[PDB]
């Protein structure tokens, strides 16, 4: 109702009233928090489209203008009349960066107002799909100065003819299983590839396979393309000290690009709504780099360092993390794509934070997502008390689209 | 109700039902999670059904429940408390509930070792001086000449709340912090305002960088009383590292019993508000919290300055660098002095195995991601990967108000 987070490394203490705004639902009650949980009608949508249009109304500082009540008024007859409607330019663009805004397990929000948003409301074809994600692409990517966007697809009408990128990201590598047993690339896209190979990809069978794209049009099958290979911007992974590490034959994609959420604005869903930043160091050096059911390369690392892999006590992979790490960093500085590391990224956020307590009235985050995969207690954030809860517009989670679709 | 958590590493599921058995709140609605907050005179009345869950419990424990021993014993507790409007628990209780509260501690990794845990009733003490004494017996026996041992010290419980118990030293075992007037500290920052109320209490400072605190120690609701813990009690290890020579020159140490004493013990509905318990340290309490918070001894740049590494650029990784350095510096003298100290890797493991068991054997494991989760390389720990779900049970440890905000002096 009125609640004070308190930040234990300094002291500060910050009141949050923006929680009494909270919609949506956590999945914690008062018996138990489920904070570590992963995924924890005409009548409905008018009130949904009032919230949303009274927000945007008062944020250009005109609520309760005439111009306020005629676009409620507009947008109540055309609901009747038509059981949806549609967003004008501005609101879109409002609840994409709000929608961003409100991303509590997103570290990197300082930047949110500066996004940019591609309207793509007028696709109509998986090929048409296809020309817009390369343009978000290209335009995102930058030549390694990498800006922040998203494209936004036609809504949802009446669920049988959702657009839908069946990628979870935009850009990702292959995963095969092998008759070995092991797995050849990411083990994290192996059933994806599969429904690619279904498909009719022709896969190279490598470690570092660029998957197609699967892009679905109004509710029909998805259909195969591939992004021309010179719009993928690629790093190969060195070492500033160790002249061995280039020889793990490993690199990564330059741009972050989340493809399988969707967006909720004003009680619309845009079920295709790819967005894309540029990585924290972390996000590749410590998740997609050693997971052990990723790359998992720790291993292999540590033994070309020689530590003393007897027992875990010498902290040989702790040393090896670190190492991976700074090797990621410093290969996409050399290359001249953008990249954050976790200490400067979780410092920007806590000044972010302070703006939006002191400007809004809080910031919804989630402590377990914030906190980056390493060294947490180093970072400002650790010692940051959060609340979290869901605001709207947003990014949601949304079931993957070979469980639902009807081929 | 079940309740499904998955590992995301493995893609094992387990299912709770053990979150039925939880009362307490969590600070949580389904509108907010509080799950970062690090905080968020009973009736005979709300006392008898707190008393009857606890003795059901340790009756089905024991495999006599309904026995006619239960049936009395609950008749026996019944009438004590409508006459006396409290009640005491059998030496049996006692060490049942005090287990439980560990075993049912969810922000604690160690929890594998709930069963092993040495219980000092110390219910027939009644001065500060009699506290002392047994403090010294505890530290002795958990200390054992490094090969520590997990203790927990009871002393009486609640009664009016003019009565309490207390030891105020938040651990006891600690340094000494000194606010100097440039504003620099001395010693560990954490532990200024009850150096200030040590000094004020009349103990002479040595005023060093580790200067072990006395015990403020309250019997019955009185004054509490000032005691040096002596010294060839407490075990400390001085900090060097494998590899780099110079590392034992920035004369750090620590000590090697962890040992929380400012807790509240609840035991069905009794309140045991002084009950000091110790295990041994995962390294990373000492070196990457207690030596690199910024608010605590804070090394990370003397450190690297050491290593030479690159400072100008966070994007170095130079903290990262000095941390893991650190923490190898700790485990190494820990164990080079034959003194019990885990790593975050083993522990962490250990407290999977633990929490799959507890999930078949008791339907659950509640825990705390948040604390359960090291403060460094977090995602190569088995746990990072593991949902959790955080709910309170009975027995339990609880927070309390620091002593010198409640205390009324006597003069
Ligand atoms: C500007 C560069 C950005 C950085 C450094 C950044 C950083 C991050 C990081 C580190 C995570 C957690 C992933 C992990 O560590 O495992 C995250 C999650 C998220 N970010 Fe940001 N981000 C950025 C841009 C964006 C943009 C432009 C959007 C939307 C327009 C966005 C929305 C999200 C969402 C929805 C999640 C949660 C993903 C999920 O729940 O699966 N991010 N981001
Ligand atoms: C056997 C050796 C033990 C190890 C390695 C161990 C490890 C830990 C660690 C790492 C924490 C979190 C501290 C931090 O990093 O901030 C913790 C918290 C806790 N532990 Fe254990 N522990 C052990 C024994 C015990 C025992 C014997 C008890 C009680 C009988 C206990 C009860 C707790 C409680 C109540 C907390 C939460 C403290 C708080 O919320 O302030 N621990 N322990
Ligand atoms: C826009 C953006 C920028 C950035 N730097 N980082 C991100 C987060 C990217 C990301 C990456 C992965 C896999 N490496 C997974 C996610 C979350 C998707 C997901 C997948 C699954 C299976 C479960 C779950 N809870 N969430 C986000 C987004
Ligand atoms: C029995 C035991 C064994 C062990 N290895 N570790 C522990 C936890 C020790 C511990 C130490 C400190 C200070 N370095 C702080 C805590 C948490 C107590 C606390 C501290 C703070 C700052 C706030 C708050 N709400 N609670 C636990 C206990
Ligand atoms: C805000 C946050 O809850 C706070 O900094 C917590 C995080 N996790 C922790 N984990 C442990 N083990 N000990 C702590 O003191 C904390 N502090
Ligand atoms: C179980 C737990 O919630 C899960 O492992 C989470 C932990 N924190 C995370 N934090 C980020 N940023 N990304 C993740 O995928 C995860 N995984
Ligand atoms: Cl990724
Ligand atoms: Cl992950
Ligand atoms: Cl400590
Ligand atoms: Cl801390
Ligand atoms: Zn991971
Ligand atoms: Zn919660
Ligand atoms: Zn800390």
């Amino acid at each position: 109702r009125f609640l004070k987070v308190k930040n234990w490394e300094t002291d500060v203490v910050l009141t949050d009233t923006l929680h009494l705004k909270s919609t949506l639902e956590t999945g914690c009650t008062e018996h138990i928090c489920m904070g570590s949980i992963m995924l924890p009608t005409k009548d409905q949508l008018f009130p949904l489209a009032k919230e949303f249009l009274d927000q945007y109304y008062s944020s250009i500082k005109r609520f309760g203008s005439k111009a306020h009540m005629d676009r409620l008024e507009e947008v109540n007859k055309e609901i009747e009349s038509t059981s949806t409607y549609q967003l004008k330019d501005t609101e879109l663009i409002y609840g994409a960066k709000h929608a961003w805004r409100n991303a509590s397990r997103c570290v990197g929000r300082i930047q949110w107002s500066k996004l940019q948003v591609f309207d793509a409301r007028d696709c109509t074809t998986a090929h048409g799909m296809f020309n817009y994600i390369c343009n978000h692409v290209k335009y995102a990517t930058n030549k390694g100065n990498l800006r922040s966007a998203i494209t936004i697809f036609p809504q949802r009408t009446d669920g049988k003819h959702d657009f839908r990128v069946w990628n979870s990201q935009l850009i990702r590598y292959a995963g095969y299983k092998q008759p070995d047993g092991s797995t050849l690339g990411d083990p994290a896209n192996v059933q994806f590839t599969e429904i690619c190979i279904q498909q009719g990809w022709k896969a190279p069978r490598g470690r570092f396979d660029v998957l197609p794209l699967l892009l679905q049009a109004n509710g029909n099958d998805p259909e195969l393309f591939q992004i021309p290979p010179e719009l993928v911007l690629e790093v190969p992974i060195r070492h500033p000290k160790f002249d061995w590490f280039k020889d793990l034959g490993l690199k990564w994609y330059g741009l972050p690009a989340v493809s399988n959420m969707l967006l909720e604005i004003g009680g619309l869903e845009f079920s295709a709504c790819p967005f894309s930043g540029w990585y924290m160091g972390t996000e590749i050096g410590v998740r997609d780099y050693c997971d052990n059911s990723r790359y998992n390369i720790l291993e292999e690392v540590a033994k070309k360092m020689d530590l003393d892999m007897r027992k875990t006590s010498s902290l040989w992979k702790d040393q090896a993390l670190v190492e991976i790490n700074i090797a990621v960093l410093y290969s996409f500085q050399s290359d001249k794509v953008t990249i954050v590391d976790h200490h400067s990224a979780t410092e920007s956020f806590i000044k972010h934070m302070e703006n939006e307590y002191r400007c809004r009235g809080g910031c919804p985050a989630d402590w377990v997502w914030i906190v980056p995969p390493m060294s947490g207690s180093i970072t400002p954030v650790f010692h940051q008390e959060m609340l979290n809860y869901r605001l709207t517009p947003s990014f949601e989670y949304q079931p993957d689209p070979w469980n639902t679709h009807v081929w």
